[PDB]
């Protein structure tokens, strides 16, 4: 049936239903330390999250999102790379089955254990479905996590994960604030590239940080508790939901720092 992580469904086969995955723009992409171009004309990023009203969380068989409310000005991303405001809508993670893979984005050819994705669209185009068909429709904060230290500030997200265990489910979950979710460092590199999940939508400018988060070993397997099924299907579980790096082709990485 459709898409997913699987053998027979994963990301070696999405072409099929959805041909831009082969296109011009794809993401994730591998990270070329060295090659990447130090650009003193990228401003410091500006992140403001002090308002931010998060709603649910919900997992929909292929990650968990946090959703925020996108209706005013309340969580935006602006600055960096990008002309304009873009709203907090939702973040998400994609994470492997052990420690040594999961992010989708790599450095240097390096995996992370996981990646946030902070998901924001341009307010200039007045709604998320408006702005995924726009050449700069998203802005997407890419966040590696790797296993040390626990995060407190992810751990009221690993523990609600038990209510929401498999696909269709959701619950409430206002009051989250994810500054707690960042690192100290904003250095980034960005490029412009797409959802790495179908559609696979060539309107994102990708803004990864340098910086990892850690979390702790308890705190990841807690995330691969989860399922890609629904209530009362075998159980499969949910982890390796991250695509490979797709190739780079006619694209320049911009690093804010050197
Ligand atoms: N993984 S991703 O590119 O951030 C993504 C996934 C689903 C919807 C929107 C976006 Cl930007
Ligand atoms: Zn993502």
């Amino acid at each position: 049936h459709h898409w997913g992580y699987g053998k027979h469904n994963g990301p070696e086969h999405w072409h099929k239903d959805f041909p831009i995955a082969k296109g011009e723009r794809q993401s994730p992409v591998d990270i070329d330390t060295h090659t990447a171009k130090y650009d003193p004309s990228l401003k410091p990023l500006s992140v403001s999250y002090d308002q931010a009203t998060s709603l649910r969380i919900l997992n929909n068989g292929h990650a968990f999102n946090v959703e925020f409310d996108d209706s005013q000005d309340k969580a935006v991303l602006k600055g960096g790379p990008l002309d304009g405001t873009y709203r907090l809508i939702q973040f998400h993670f994609h994470w492997g089955s052990l420690d040594g893979q999961g992010s989708e984005h790599t450095v240097d050819k390096k995996k992370y254990a996981a990646e946030l994705h902070l998901v924001h669209w341009n307010t200039k185009y007045g709604d998320f479905g408006k702005a995924v068909q726009q050449p700069d429709g998203l802005a997407v904060l890419g966040i590696f996590l790797k296993v040390g230290s626990a995060k407190p500030g992810l751990q009221k997200v690993v523990d609600v994960l038990d209510s929401i265990k498999t696909k269709g489910k959701s619950a409430d979950f206002t009051n989250f604030d994810p500054r707690g979710l960042l690192p100290e460092s904003l250095d980034y590199w960005t490029y412009p590239g797409s959802l790495t999940t179908p559609p696979l939508l060539e309107c994102v400018t990708w803004i990864v940080l340098k910086e990892p988060i850690s979390v702790s070993s308890e705190q990841v397997l807690k995330f691969r508790k989860l399922n890609f099924n629904g209530e009362g299907e075998p159980e499969e579980l949910m982890v390796d939901n991250w695509r490979p790096a797709q190739p780079l082709k006619n694209r320049q990485i911009k690093a804010s720092f050197k």
